[PDB]
């Protein structure tokens, strides 16, 4: 359909001019707590805390290029980045992730290993994040589906607060259908690979939940190293 390549193509092009792949960056490591588990790294939190904030500005700019998304209102807007800003990162991390070493991968080539990640601030839940990691490969997600995914996860009419939920959700309905009709004609051996990646936006909102407690956490124990908050920054 012309209507939803044309839709399909736009999505595919916001993600990618917002998300260097894992093939496209120089990996480099650190020997920074690499085979010890601690609370909290100081200097692996500094790194993490500074590469998300050039990420959530780079979520922002992917979620400005999605047709519609500046239609809604700046409160709406706000609302839905505010609401899906955890699951996005949780997503694009999750996106570099090799297995064999167990790293992931971060935008600027930083490479950690569980035991890294887990020191940097995840904690309690790195093993959530890793499974989801694990879990995400077999799908073979492409830069279409990866970039329709993260587009549906944040166009959603569900959210508390929201002035106009029916207009987010009438916004969110062609990217289901363009995301169908992709996954069909990219894969017809498949036919369950189209629900197999909804559910994957229901296992990001249940580790994004989680997520939020521990930056909440995090703000307790460690408040001076704290960058200043995804609402903070958004608002
Ligand atoms: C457990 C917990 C640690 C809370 C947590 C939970 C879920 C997601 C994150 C998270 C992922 C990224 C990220 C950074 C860079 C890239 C890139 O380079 O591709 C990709 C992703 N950042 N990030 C994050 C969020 C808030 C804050 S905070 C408290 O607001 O300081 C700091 C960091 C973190």
């Amino acid at each position: 359909t012309p209507e939803v390549g044309e839709l399909i193509e736009k999505v595919r092009k916001a993600h990618q001019e917002t998300f260097p792949a894992l093939c496209q960056l120089g990996k480099y490591t650190t020997n920074n707590s690499s085979e010890q588990r601690v609370s909290l790294d100081i200097d692996l939190w500094d790194k993490f805390s500074e590469l998300s904030t050039k990420c959530i500005i780079k979520t922002v700019e992917f979620a400005k290029q999605l047709p519609g998304f500046t239609t809604l209102t700046i409160a709406d807007q706000i609302t839905l980045l505010k609401a899906a800003c955890l699951d996005i990162l949780i997503l694009r991390i999750c996106t570099r992730y090799t297995p064999e070493q167990d790293t992931m991968t971060f935008s600027d080539g930083l490479t950690l290993n569980r035991t890294q990640m887990h020191n940097a601030g995840f904690g309690p839940l790195t093993d959530l994040v890793f499974a989801f990691a694990n879990q995400l490969l077999p799908l073979e997600m492409d830069d279409a589906e990866t970039g329709l995914l993260s587009a549906i996860c944040l166009i959603c009419g569900d959210r508390q607060d929201l002035e106009q939920p029916d207009r987010v959700d009438m916004l969110q309905e062609p990217l289901l259908e363009a995301l169908k009709v992709y996954v069909r004609k990219r894969r017809p051996s498949r036919p369950h690979m189209f629900p197999k990646m909804l559910m994957k936006i229901t296992d990001l909102r249940s580790i994004s939940a989680k997520g939020a407690e521990r930056v909440i956490t995090l703000k307790m124990e460690i408040p001076g190293s704290m960058p200043p908050l995804i609402q903070e920054m958004l608002e």
